[PDB]
């Protein structure tokens, strides 16, 4: 397989393969007399205008160059025997942490099948390197590390009897850059996710649009003064990043780090998809809004180099058994006269509303639900059931999440959802940086072949799917909840008054004796709206749903940028969910056998001590 | 082997019972039909029964189900080994598994039961999440994983009762304490520790008044708390506290059940100032050196390599040295970057007192760490290594005078994969109570030498324990360095003395420095006051938080007699200790320039920034 670049492009004599950080990326006959310099240049110059960095020669082994061979004569005799001949080129945009747990990846992989048993001796040194690296890239290392790094490099050197190893030089060269990550905890190219935090860049011309569009009043600065995110408040809303006409908001771009992991040989890559993605990814390939391509977007996945496809949506059942039987014991215990208990219970897998809590209702923090969110409830499973059947260690899978938002990304970032620094959602991937991805590397979903989910995680129900728009989550917490507490089959599952678009909502719900008030908002001011109707008495209510993007995640900031109407192009895409829920033949959480699989082999019922373990989490510690 | 609360280390019808009982010892045991504990003594204080193990490799797991009914006689497992384990509600389960989980891997590694090698990584893994559980990394998922791990075994064990299971099943709340609220109600897991004032604060305002810092807010009799954000350990309101109201742990029990774990290599650290203090506990006088002793009588509990905190003090002098030397040449050089005074103190204490009052002074303090984590890293990544152990399989024990080195030891910095550089800390007074409960007399016992590699150390290293050594060492060095001249008197009396703030005035050759020193975080204050109105210039300072240094700490034993006395008599102990040594600079010292010529290659290197330099006030 093999390739890199920035707009990302797996591209699977006197011919080399360039597949840096340059654009174009290729394969190149290189004229007789020509320096490094000048192929770049032939193959387009780095994507950006960042400078050279330095340039791998061989994926296994080759040499290491810097500026310092940039305007010499490329003399071939670095290819030595049966190198593939191959160039990856960095630019001051890479950052050598992450290239170097590449490179160390990639040849513990090829020590590993067999392919350098004569490198067998230092499988163990070198996997160390590799850890050290990874210290340095989850920001959990000191100086010392350097120190390590070295003396393993030296070991190496010494067992293979090689005249340079890669490490001391890459340490003499970039000491500072390391350095830099390590004390400062900081890394100058955001691309360990890690260590990147939502951040207004030098960029900013203190325009605006993100001062205005903060609903919590986040953001400071005036005039063309640059503006700063007081990240103690931020709620990740992703309202700034949206309103900004350029980039001066980074909040990172893990698409580098998916190519280098999907070029790993051997290495199991698994993938989540957010049900809102979707009836969204469509639009940039010549589907209108609403269109459920989940089968192209697994078939271009597939192609990637993805070996296991699953859906979120399991995960959104597996939730939704959680939070109907939480809900079902809240009513309960409020019925019987319990004061204890705690009303309205929120349903929603928005990060945004924890600290929008935390921030503004401190009254009201025994009021969301303990479940975690469907992403996490899916990682968790992949990595502490399903690869554990499979025998495979939590670090021998990669689990990557295909979502429409920053907030997702902060989530996943969060180590209450890790343990011994493995991350159960390893990074997060937006939709349009796989729309690029899949543009840039020939993949369109319009042509290709459908191609089916996997199906242990990947089965779901409409009350699932419908999660992606506003009135899903609490759907179907209380389809199950009603079915579960009147004994009754409902005729017409459809909830029309959780349904709509208005930005605060309020629905009366009636099934036998029991009777239900729900409130659902879209967008923070309307949930701040609805916080404070229930604080002041205004309003009572059983339970209450909360999306901070107007229409929900299938508004979520990364989606693609609407066409025409944007409002239109929302409805479109809420009502596309609505009918793929009317399209399936199960239509409430508690249907799905692989869910129920769930519970009977390993947790045994929703809320056990197990569930609890497993699938929840403590928000406000 | 041994184990209990206040110390013990006890080194058929025949039973061996050794956990929270008071008296621990063999017993001759009736057969007659709950007060089976007191025929042994009751257990330590009136704490009540939790559990008790049988057998130590393997066993059964008793419960308070078995304490008012017929205790059956039998029961005891035919492979009872014949020793017991009881545990009271004051020790922590958590510790408890970790320690049988070590005793039954090494007796696994070393042959003695090959049957159990199936199971050998699953109960590895059980220990490791037992880890993150105690080091406060984990969430409540691991109670899941721990689950499964007990069932595995049970079923290659064929076991009746696993018990994994049955900790799970009886002691959940301990459990989930520990992970969601990061808590350890025993106080066992010195990581989830904090300087707390517990319950039985009364609101003396004792504390209130000795903290120099005004640390902690209260009024009238209310409950009294520790804004920990400001807190310098100092450990004044622990002294001052009428009550055992504050406490900041003990790491007595952990000690012991290391050095029970067979083939598990524990060595040891000792700071300056506690071979002048410890041996009052024993008939000595204050200033005597029995540092012998106390090699002999670690050695005696199961230590098996016991060093000197004094060699990781030379190296500290060393790299301090330099900077000092750097930073005054750039200085005369006109290098207006360069930020004076130069602060030379291993005492933790004052890095919050700068970082939240003194804000100006962040560049002051050298980037050196303290002896005590330079003698840990250096252990840890060279000695280790040199003798083929990784980190983990080595335990270094710091005995330090204070809890400040404790807070230390704990941070974060000081380690790497969760394994701390120092693992834990014992306090003088502990090894104190250990040495009487265990019968070990340091007036009475052989002398026993200090492990040369990281043990042998100058009088410029062990005068740091006294206020103004760590100054005086490094104006040492660096004077000699600096003039080419070997001072023929290399005592400076003007940094001795007792004065709270002490100013001294250094010439040599062509070189003129101005010196302050300061015993006592308010001399300290009203030092740093006069240095920012500019009312007083120095090119280096000391601060040490206690009067008279580190033989003042509130981890020493509280003295006899008139106080200034009994710390000037161990002040003066360190100085004709001093006195007596051939080497009287820290660069004299071969092991230290070895670490030098063998690792680092010169001070101030690279290697040596990355090793033995740290970023306080990140
Ligand atoms: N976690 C979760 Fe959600 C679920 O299911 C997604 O995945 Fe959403 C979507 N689509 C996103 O992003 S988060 C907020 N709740 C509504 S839907
Ligand atoms: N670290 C260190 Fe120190 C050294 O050397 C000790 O060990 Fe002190 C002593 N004695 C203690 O406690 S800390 C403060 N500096 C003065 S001396
Ligand atoms: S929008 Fe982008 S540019 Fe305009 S102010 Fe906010 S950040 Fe600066
Ligand atoms: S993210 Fe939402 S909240 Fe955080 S700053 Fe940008 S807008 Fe304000
Ligand atoms: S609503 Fe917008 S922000 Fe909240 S989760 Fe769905 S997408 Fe992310
Ligand atoms: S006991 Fe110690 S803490 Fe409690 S009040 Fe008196 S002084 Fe303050
Ligand atoms: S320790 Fe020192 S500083 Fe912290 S509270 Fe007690 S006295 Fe005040
Ligand atoms: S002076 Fe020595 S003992 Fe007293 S606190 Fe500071 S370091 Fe601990
Ligand atoms: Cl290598
Ligand atoms: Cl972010
Ligand atoms: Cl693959
Ligand atoms: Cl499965
Ligand atoms: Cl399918
Ligand atoms: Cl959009
Ligand atoms: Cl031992
Ligand atoms: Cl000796
Ligand atoms: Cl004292
Ligand atoms: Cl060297
Ligand atoms: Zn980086
Ligand atoms: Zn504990």
């Amino acid at each position: 397989a093999l390739g890199s670049v920035f707009s990302v492009f797996s591209e699977e004599g006197r011919k080399i393969a360039i597949c840096g950080k340059v654009n174009n990326p290729g394969i190149i006959e290189v004229p007789e007399g020509a320096t490094l310099n000048e192929i770049i240049q032939l193959c387009g110059g780095l994507i950006n205008k960042s400078n050279f960095k330095a340039a791998q020669i061989g994926l296994p082994f080759g040499g290491f160059l810097t500026e310092d061979s940039l305007d010499k004569e490329f003399d071939f005799g670095i290819f030595y025997e049966n190198i593939a001949r191959t160039i990856i080129v960095l630019s001051q945009e890479d950052c050598i942490i992450q290239f170097e747990k590449f490179y160390i990846e990639y040849l513990l992989a090829k020590i590993k099948d067999g392919s350098y048993k004569n490198y067998e001796v230092v499988k163990e040194d070198i996997t160390e390197m590799f850890n050290i690296l990874n210290r340095i890239s989850k920001g959990v290392s000191n100086m010392r590390e350097i120190y390590l790094l070295r003396n393993l490099a030296v070991t190496v050197k010494s067992k293979m009897n090689q005249k340079h190893n890669i490490m001391e030089e890459i340490i003499d060269k970039f000491y500072e850059e390391i350095e830099e990550h390590i004390e400062e905890k900081k890394c100058y190219t955001s691309q360990c996710n890690h260590l990147v935090k939502l951040t207004i860049t030098k960029k900013c011309i203190g325009c605006g649009a993100c001062k205005r569009a903060c609903p919590v009043d986040c953001i400071n600065g005036e005039l063309k003064k640059k503006h700063e995110i007081d990240y103690n408040r931020c709620t990740h809303c992703g309202a700034c990043v949206s309103a900004c006409p350029v980039d001066a908001i980074s909040a990172g771009d893990n698409t580098m780090l998916f190519l280098r992991d999907l070029a790993t040989p051997n290495k199991v890559v698994i993938t989540q998809m957010a049900p809102a993605v979707r009836v969204a990814i469509g639009e940039a390939f010549g589907f209108e809004p609403g269109e459920n391509v989940e089968k192209k977007i697994a078939a271009g996945l597939r192609k990637l180099g993805v070996d296991y496809v699953f859906d979120t949506s399991w995960g959104a059942d597996l939730t939704i058994m959680e939070e109907a039987a939480e809900l079902q014991e809240r009513l309960e215990r409020h019925l019987a006269g319990d004061e204890s208990v705690k009303l309205p219970i929120l349903t929603s897998c928005c990060p945004s509303w924890i600290k929008f809590i935390e921030q503004n209702y401190g009254d009201m923090l025994d009021v969301p639900s303990s479940a975690k969110s469907p992403m996490e409830m899916f990682a968790i499973v992949a990595k502490e059931i399903w690869a554990k059947e499979k025998g495979l260690s939590r670090d021998e899978v990669t689990s990557v999440a295909i979502m429409p938002c920053i907030a997702k990304k902060y989530e996943a970032s969060r180590a209450e959802f890790s343990v011994d620094m493995n991350y159960d959602v390893d990074y997060v991937i937006t939709t349009r940086e796989l729309i690029k991805i899949f543009e840039n590397s020939g993949i369109n979903l319009k042509e290709i072949e459908d191609e089916e989910i996997d199906t242990v995680m990947g089965e779901y129900t409409g009350a699932g799917i419908i999660f992606g728009r506003t009135g899903g989550v609490i759907e179907a917490a209380t389809r199950t909840a009603l079915e579960k507490m009147t004994g009754e089959r409902f005729d017409n599952i459809e909830f029309e008054g959780l349904r709509g678009w208005d930005g605060f909502r309020v629905c009366e719900l009636e099934a036998g004796d029991i009777k239900l008030r729900i409130g659902v908002a879209h967008g923070l001011r309307e949930a701040a709206k609805m916080l404070d109707k229930i604080r002041s008495g205004e309003e009572f209510f059983h339970a209450i749903e909360i999306m901070a993007c107007v229409g929900g995640c299938i508004g979520g900031g990364g989606q693609p940028k609407t066409k025409g109407n944007k409002q239109a192009a929302l409805q479109k895409r809420a009502e596309g969910l609505n009918n793929i829920d009317r399209s399936k033949t199960l239509r409430r959480s508690n249907e799905n056998p692989e869910v129920l699989a769930i519970y009977e082999k390993y947790l045994d019922h929703p809320l056990s001590n197990k569930a609890h373990e497993l699938l929840h989490t403590v928000y406000f510690p």
